[PDB]
């Protein structure tokens, strides 16, 4: 496995928009983002089509399968991070320089929609990509979050790390729809649990990020084979009881359920329940038809804050019963 | 080396009807009634489905509930039509407990559209036998006149009445999206004079595979989706979706390597379209995914959640011509 180097100090994050032109649209959540990154001692180069506008999109495919190459291509930038998801990174995929970032390869982290680059990237590479901050939501997020992302982002993806890497719980979270752009008031803090939906434990490669999205490069040369063993993470927002119905059941025909040692589901910002008072796990335990899988869920790593940032393509170890995760392998330099 | 296929629709026939997603039985009872009463003046008998009238909020009920809803119609020698009632998100749920050996034992009319691509697209792939992309019962039947009779026509043309091939799928003249109308009628609709569009000339013909692609994309990849090959004609509508969207279920295609295959593209009207402020139409963002790759290409086809309603044979071979914007189809999809 070929991996990145390490995070350091003074190094440059590159910053791209493969989707929504957030930059233009959020500009003080962006420029308090970037000022919290700054002073944490990293540099940020901004992407060609920072600041640009193209109504649901930062520009046409080309545009931004260049703006994304270019920091690819570029040896200065150590990290490249989204600025925000989107509907539309999938896109991109057929026209990324996959050869030089085997070449280079860097630290290429994100989440929602920029699961689709996350996977295709390692996909074709081989090299761990990380589910995690993109920079508008997560780094422009106000006090007390960001600092609880922060710490999970600098043990990922700085720390010298011993293995292995206990992935511990935050004490509290948040998924409250307030303080984008301007701070109005303080987020509640609901104090966390991981949840032990189906006891046992599982040990492999670690596969998944944004189950929504995964549905936008599914058989594709992109979307890595999922293997017998594989561990599935999986996490969508803002969805309702349907939808995510309608996901969980695309996996079980697809064979997943018989393939996966077991599952991560994570916690669902402003989940729409229909009316039914039924969680997620809930709704993925009907699909499921009493196959036991190690099932654990409410993971922090999704829209909800803060956020964990996870390795994905490496070893992992869940106990679903004792709420546990460990990254078993290498992911960095 | 020919195939079987469904007898044909005939009048006092039973057509059987299932909710595989939304309860719109319960939720939309004046439609469903005005729905099944159209129908019955036409001649033909409802047999009701065990989940009809019943409410689980986003669905009609749990999934082995609505399995066993679809397979009592499945294996009802009487039901010579099963028809969903209306769309949803859900109809996917239910291919793994489908009995498809039962319906390939006694083949017969599956009709209905949007998220029921899914058990059409399916039935398809397991069992080989054409299925059709056309009326559900409640949002097609339950529609005031006009449109309503435009689509009974169609509907009584391809599954009833013997018809020599090539078929020519006649365009209607005109047609409507509007968001009115649905329990009580308090105005009437504009008829707006109808046009399929040439956005790429040419012409393909092929074996027709396709419907809502939305709902495509939940079946992706398994066992119910039939496999798109080489000469394929490539015939999928959404409704109700912004351009973000629409730009990611065509990009999924593309990554998929479904535009290699494709002979030719058909692209239903999309309901309601939001252009996210753009101006852009569906097929300019399609065409923006193709790239520098020429595939003929008809637009705003009457196959989707627009009115009237065109009853369309999927899995058979159809020549489109873009150019001369005429669709035929050259297989018999029925007895
Ligand atoms: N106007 C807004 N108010 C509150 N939260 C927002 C707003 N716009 C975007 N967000 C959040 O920003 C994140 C963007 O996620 P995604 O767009 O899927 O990459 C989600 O957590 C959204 O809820
Ligand atoms: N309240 C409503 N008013 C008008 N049209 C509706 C309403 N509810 C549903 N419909 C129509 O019924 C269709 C249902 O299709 P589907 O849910 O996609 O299978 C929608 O796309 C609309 O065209």
């Amino acid at each position: 496995m070929p991996l990145p180097k390490s995070l350091k100090y003074g190094d440059t994050i590159g910053i791209y928009s493969p989707s929504s032109p957030v930059t233009y649209t959020s500009p003080k959540r962006f420029e308090r983002a970037k000022s919290y990154l700054l002073q944490k001692g990293f540099h940020i180069l901004e992407g060609s089509l920072t600041g640009r506008y193209d109504y649901y999109r930062s520009g046409s495919i080309q545009e931004r399968a260049k703006e994304l190459n270019a920091l690819i291509r570029n040896p200065n930038v150590s990290c490249i991070m989204s600025t925000i998801g989107g509907m539309n990174s999938n896109s991109l995929l057929p026209y990324i320089d996959y050869d030089a970032f085997q070449n280079n390869p860097k630290i290429m982290i994100g989440y929602a929609d920029a699961t689709a680059l996350l996977l295709g990237i390692y996909a074709k590479t081989g090299i761990p990509t990380f589910y995690g901050p993109a920079l508008v939501p997560s780094f422009g997020e106000f006090e007390p979050f960001v600092d609880d992302t922060y710490k999970y982002f600098l043990e990922t993806l700085l720390h010298d790390q011993a293995l292995p890497y206990n992935i511990k719980q935050p004490l509290f979270w948040s998924d409250e729809f307030i303080n984008w752009e301007e701070k109005t008031k303080e987020k509640e803090l609901r104090p966390n649990n991981w949840i032990s939906v189906t006891n046992g434990q599982a040990t492999g490669r670690v596969i998944g990020g944004n189950l929504n999205t995964i549905q936008g490069i599914w058989g594709s040369p992109y979307m890595p084979c999922i293997q017998e063993g594989d561990i599935l993470f999986i996490e969508d927002s803002s969805k309702d009881a349907a939808t995510i119905e309608r996901s969980f059941s695309f996996l079980k025909i697809n064979g997943v359920f018989d393939k996966v040692s077991g599952i991560i589901l994570g916690k669902h910002e402003q989940f729409d329940d229909c009316g039914t008072n039924r969680k997620p796990y809930e709704i993925l335990l009907e699909v499921l038809q009493n196959q036991r899988i190690p099932l654990l869920a409410d993971f922090d790593c999704c829209h909800t804050h803060p956020m964990i940032t996870m390795p994905i393509g490496v070893q992992v170890k869940m106990d679903a019963t004792n709420k546990t995760i460990h990254i078993l392998e290498k992911w960095k330099i």
